[PDB]
């Protein structure tokens, strides 16, 4: 393959079968994306008029009243609750961090409270948000939500991730009722969900998303919701927003990434992965096969087991190597444990499939055995 | 000309003569500079490994020891700071802004607490500092300076701005003299500054430039300074730090588009702009001439005289319509109360030079006299 | 102003200053509103006396004006200012004086002093 910038700055080759993951730079912006964002940078444009434009277009895809674009998910997460706490008031504004003597809780499942690489604590608290923890991190009952809520409560606010909680946790449900009941904005953290109308249609005041690793964008994230309350959020540009910027070329690049996903995607199907599930299995001590996913629809992933015997190597030492090697190559490391690492080609372009293959063979030739 | 990408999204063609102004996008980048991030953008990377070689890359061109890139200078200015107050102790990292019990205040000179858009004071906030200002608006002694410091000082600010206060000031060289013998940090804030070099060399700690405002860049900017502050701001992407995210995509912008600063650019030479001052001159009322910067040098500019009584409307009156008008046109308005405007080549690419001209034809015919 | 008793609260940045940051440092502790005119004053950015005018009369606060070097003796007692402060010497080469004019009842509050604090600034 020709070299990528990256391998001309004089850094590695990677090839991405694991999935969008932050530390191989989240996703991979479509050519036709990177296209309207060029065009979007090489030009000027009247910014307050672009900010009206893209949540209004981006309200489109989510069926929310309007819609506010930001650097990332944690952007998002921080100007939410600076918009939940100042109400939009400019001076409140220009206060945030220090929102001393305001009303700034911020009521959450204790089992929402995650680590993503930082904690979700740190966003809450760039906007003037101090956390309110709610339940055991195993279970959370109703009762336990509305007793936290009291007349320093700025806003409640639901974590939808993998990374939380998944039994014992109260519904989505259960927030909006207990936040319109109060009369305070419910917050939604949904950064890797692809569903972009089902949290705004819950109920839910704001929802927060990242164009990068759901929708294939230039660095970005939205927030959408309540035109009341993202009135809120786009006040935040004279304050802590101002911090956290997102450019006019990313800011069309989001739309166009919008545009280009409800258009469609055409994923890779389960024929195309045989002739490359085939040629591992050919390897001594490994054996691939396409498996769908156990638990989910649409989603098909290359499983390869590892026989130490055979091979010379534990999977552990194979996904070490495939790593470490001159093309860094990662792949799922969740059951590395039981023996098996998985390939996601939905990150692997053409031609990538053939280069793993390619390594998994002088990974077993080493072996010397 | 051919309808630009915002023009396609409902919005005006702008035409910028004033400058790089953040209403209008800041900058437009380079077609050769945007090609590199599209690059970026559509692979993968070891983001631990792009954050040293860029820093790497980033400091050849200001002869710092280390670099670090952020999304913006604001962004920079509330990383700095962070830095400075937590060491990089991750522990620390993790609670701001929350700099409850640390050694927290910033020091910096009453005459550069400005507002850009936002004032510089949420920028530090931000980062978990608490602002101490030194003397008065319109001057500032030393010994005022070396008695704002004290056990809770965390760094000292330098500003550097045209709206800063000019004159009653302290210079960089006191604040590198009075930082160094109380062992703390000397962070200059010069976002707009196109001189790599010179403040680094001054001695100061961590230097803020921003790459979409100075360079032509996508939207960026970075910190530059002594490795192990710089190792302290790195430190941050587990904290505030996650919130102003900057893809790597406008990394790579950055460091090609100092790259492309590097190589030289082909300014506009004062033959070229002489045509458009004479179509100018044509039009009754309307007197143009070529001007250099009265205090600068190497800048060439197209000023514009009113008169009212010949045109019917006076230099208000013009700047207004060539905004309003379909194509907004906007010029510097800073001599506008002496019935007079100004055009800034630096942003006006080719061909939009002939537009205003025709603009301000129209205008005229437009006064029925 | 510390002498008189007072605790600054600073409007906006040094460069810019808008109405409504001056409208929200009003509250239940402020005493008065305090406008300055000097070359050593910010000229391009700031508030216009008309400004502190609207908002003083807005709360029944009381506007107080640095007019020390100021020759003109009405024009800021025109504009509607509660209390101004001229320089005897500064302005009309006058033997070590200043003078504050205004509202007879704001003037009164100025003469009760001289009990106080003023004991120690005799003229
Ligand atoms: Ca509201
Ligand atoms: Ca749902
Ligand atoms: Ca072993
Ligand atoms: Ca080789
Ligand atoms: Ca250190
Ligand atoms: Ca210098
Ligand atoms: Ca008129
Ligand atoms: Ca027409
Ligand atoms: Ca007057």
């Amino acid at each position: 393959m020709t070299p990528n910038i990256y391998q001309q700055l004089g850094l590695k080759k990677v090839i991405n079968a694991c999935g969008k993951m932050t530390i191989l730079g989240v996703s991979s912006v479509a050519p036709e994306v990177m296209q309207a964002t060029a065009r979007a940078a090489s030009a000027f444009v009247e910014i307050d008029a672009l900010v009206e434009k893209t949540g209004e277009l981006v309200s489109r895809y989510t069926g929310a009243e309007d819609s506010y674009i930001t650097s990332c998910a944690s952007a998002g997460i921080a100007i939410a609750v600076a918009a939940a706490i100042t109400h939009g008031d400019r001076a409140r504004v220009a206060l945030m961090p220090d929102s001393s003597g305001m009303a700034n809780e911020v009521v959450m499942l204790r089992g929402h409270n995650v680590d993503y690489g930082a904690p979700v604590t740190s966003a809450i608290r760039l906007g003037g948000g101090r956390i309110v923890e709610v339940g055991s991190s195993n279970l959370a009952t109703r009762w336990q939500l509305e007793s936290a809520i009291n007349e320093k409560t700025a806003a409640l606010l639901y974590v939808k991730s993998h990374h939380c909680v998944q039994k014992g946790m109260l519904s989505i449900d259960d927030f909006v009722q207990v936040a319109q009941a109060n009369h305070l904005p419910l917050i939604v953290d949904a950064a890797a969900e692809e569903d972009l109308r089902g949290w705004v249609a819950s109920g839910a005041d704001m929802v927060i998303y990242s164009g990068a690793k759901a929708f294939n964008a230039p660095t970005s994230g939205f927030i959408t919701g309540r035109k009341t309350w993202i009135a809120a959020c786009k006040a935040q540009h004279q304050g802590i927003a101002r911090a956290m910027k997102i450019g006019k070329e990313n800011m069309v690049g989001l739309v166009y990434a919008l545009e280009n996903y409800h258009q469609g995607q055409t994923t890779v199907t389960a024929a195309q992965l045989q002739p490359v599930a085939e040629a591992i299995s050919a390897i001594h001590g490994l054996y691939a096969d396409i498996e769908q996913d156990e638990a989910g629809r649409a989603i098909w992933r290359i499983r390869v087991r590892v026989n130490a015997s055979e091979l010379g190597l534990n999977a552990q030492d194979v996904e070490a190597q495939l790593r470490g090697g001159e093309i860094a190559i990662y792949a799922r490391k969740y059951q590395l444990h039981q023996g098996v690492f998985s390939l996601d080609p939905r990150t692997v372009a053409e031609g990538e499939m053939a280069l793993i293959v390619a390594r998994l063979r002088e990974i077993a030739e080493h072996a010397a055995d």
